[PDB]
């Protein structure tokens, strides 16, 4: 698809079994997502933008479907104000920003 | 420009006559500017992130160049971590995502 920049770039995907929205941002070098599960082991991490900081918990190999394309890597998980879709996966889905 | 995302969207931007470099940021409603001086008055906005909330000063109509691609509109300056391009300004440059 094309996405246009009128409203907030959200999409709908689904990881670990569930349906969850979340942003398209070209500004968030990784994904996070609200607390939920995934499988696997752990390590922690300490992310910022504005505001600060918070602290998730980092899980590799993660399939995730975004907007109907199927992609693999880390996602992060803690208290994020919204879902994020950061670079590490738009890179996956072959997303570019064009003008 | 077709631009991947494989390292971070950074681009050269021009206010107050100034080169600066800033993120071309699909996730920030706004285009918000690390501390430098721009005219006029300003209004307070209060903005979030991953972080929490913070403070800054809403300038409006102001000249800005982004990838020499010629905008005019509102600037918020503030203790961001880095400096973003918004969908604010991303839409008058006629940039999409697209995959
Ligand atoms: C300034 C730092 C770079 C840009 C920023 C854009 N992220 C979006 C996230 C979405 C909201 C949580 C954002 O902050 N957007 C703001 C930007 C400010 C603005 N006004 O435009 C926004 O739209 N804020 C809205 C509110 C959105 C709330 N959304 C929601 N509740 N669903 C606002 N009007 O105040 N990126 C980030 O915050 C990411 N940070 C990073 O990628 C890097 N960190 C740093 C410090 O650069 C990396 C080294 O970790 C986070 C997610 C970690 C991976």
């Amino acid at each position: 698809p094309q996405i246009t920049l009128w409203k907030r770039p959200l999409v709908t995907i689904k990881i670990g079994g569930q349906l969850k929205e979340a942003l398209l941002d070209t500004g968030a070098d990784d994904t996070v997502i609200e607390e939920m599960s995934l499988p696997g082991r752990w390590k922690p991490k300490m992310i910022g933008g504005i505001g600060g900081f918070i602290k998730v918990r980092q899980y590799d190999q993660i399939i995730i479907e975004i907007a109907g394309h199927k992609a693999i890597g880390t996602v992060l998980v803690g208290p994020t104000p919204a879902n994020i879709i950061g670079r590490n996966l738009l890179t996956q889905i072959g997303a570019t920003l064009n003008f």
